[PDB]
């Protein structure tokens, strides 16, 4: 048994608040005495085409921001802009503030999203940062300000805040310092995401997962080289594999007794021949949103 | 965008504790001054083949149970057996006790699992109760006592506690009153799960989800009857559909303008013709672990 598993959400749930500016409601992240939220909260429908955020923020007073933490109305005592985030200084430190860090993740890494509406948690699920710096999330109107995170030991590492849906129906957002992942801007304009690619190291991790769960039909007696594998990779829009990827997969290799370059030969055959109506871990497609760390945690039982 | 989404786990996280009896550690659920856990915690390796739980529990003293809530060691002041659960009366009420209910769910319904090791949360994911009263979870050694739950409004409804893995690699467990779901016993013996079937109403809900997410290739101009659909259903090991199922799907029907019996004709074609290498919501197989309620929550944005 092997599932898409999210981190436990409790420590983030106690940080989620509602932020209203005019008729626009979305979510904020209440850490210590600062609420972080998307700066587009200050936009009117009209402003959203080509907003001058500097001029719009000058228009705003602390009293134009209605922040609720469940029942409590939090008084905003200061407002400032960092990149695409608004920091709303509030009169109360969050007593539910967990230990935390702000981190900028790499493309191919995974995180949990706590999807929120009206400052209330709705649900938690795992996402990857796509190589083209989009995410394939589940987000309705008013989900903006929902965050992505990892937990290490007892520390929440915030890596994502939700801002927008692209034409293609994928999602874009920032780190908690307000810098977009990828080329996107917080403007209601047609914006191209790059060509996306499949995260090869993650497909290999998931093939290792399949083998640990005794699902090993796709194994073949052959090996390959990074060099020769990367030829097929480029043909099927897979990211090239590096020795770093090979080193990262060592625990699953050593755990299974299958060399990385042997697994890579099995992947080559799957891309060329397809799956002949066979499934791997109850899927009819190659899965690329589990990192090697994700597989090790689910197949070794790491807790927080 | 449409994901397997778990409920937020915070309110359950504060209830999870470690329960050790000899060399056996698993998890317990600390509500008020009672810790609930699988009664097989009291078994030795040997006892597990054919345990006489009444005689084994008589052997045990409060002092044979080591219960930790994070740092705190909880003193057990009473022990009793209800069906397949142990209730360990402790000297401290859990100050983190949420509002809660114990519910016995129906086959075909979904719940969130907080997978735990050593009384520490590892992760949260959605499960269905299979028609054969098993669950396809992700659980390692020491995951016993992990619980499944739903949240309504502000109330946690506990419906599952994990006890065992079946030969097939699926999972079995009890309600929080200690009654197994299905024919299973807490004995380390070969036990047959029934033939499993596909949860038809859930596959229809997910086809509705696909249509809401504008993924509608599989729609055809035809209708059918419960009567005639149920002929194909029985042929492909799908549960029969009732008017109750039709009524349950009304919100998604009314939401989409597609009649239930029209969706049922599309499902008939998919079962007979397969998917021709096309995907629905980024899946190459028919998904049956989303209930109509699950689809409505993800596609209407219900919070807690």
């Amino acid at each position: 048994g092997f599932r898409k598993m999210a981190f436990p959400s409790g420590k983030v749930e106690g940080c989620m608040v509602q932020v209203t500016c005019g008729t626009t409601t979305l979510n904020g992240l209440w850490l210590d005495d600062v609420v972080y939220c998307p700066r587009h909260v200050i936009c009117t429908s009209e402003d959203m085409l080509n907003p001058n955020y500097e001029d719009l923020l000058i228009r705003k007073s602390n009293h134009n921001f209605l922040v609720q933490a469940g029942n409590v109305q939090l008084r905003v005592i200061g407002h400032s802009m960092q990149n695409c985030v608004l920091k709303l200084k509030v009169d109360t430190a969050n007593p539910k503030t967990p230990k935390y860090k702000f981190v900028r993740i790499q493309p191919g890494q995974t995180f949990s999203v706590l999807a929120c509406y009206n400052g209330s948690p709705s649900g938690v699920y795992q996402c990857a940062m796509r190589p083209n710096f989009t995410i394939k999330g589940s987000f309705l109107n008013g989900s903006c300000g929902s965050v992505g995170f990892n937990i290490d030991y007892d520390c929440v590492s915030f890596c994502y805040m939700h801002h927008m849906e692209l034409p293609t129906g994928v999602h874009a957002g920032t780190d908690l310092e307000g810098n977009f992942y990828g080329p996107f801007v917080d403007r209601q304009t047609a914006q191209a995401a790059g060509t996306d690619t499949t995260i090869t190291v993650n497909v290999l991790a998931w093939l290792y997962a399949a083998v640990i769960n005794g699902d090993r039909w796709f194994l073949n007696r052959f090996t390959t080289t990074l060099n020769d594998f990367n030829l097929v990779a480029m043909k099927y829009n897979y990211e090239p594999l590096t020795q770093d990827h090979v080193d990262i997969l060592g625990p699953l290799s050593a755990q299974t007794g299958i060399a990385v370059l042997d697994m890579c030969a099995s992947l080559k055959e799957l891309l060329q021949n397809g799956m002949n109506g066979r499934t791997i871990l109850g899927s009819a497609l190659l899965e690329d949103e589990f990192t090697p760390f994700d597989v090790v945690r689910q197949c070794s039982g790491v807790t927080f």
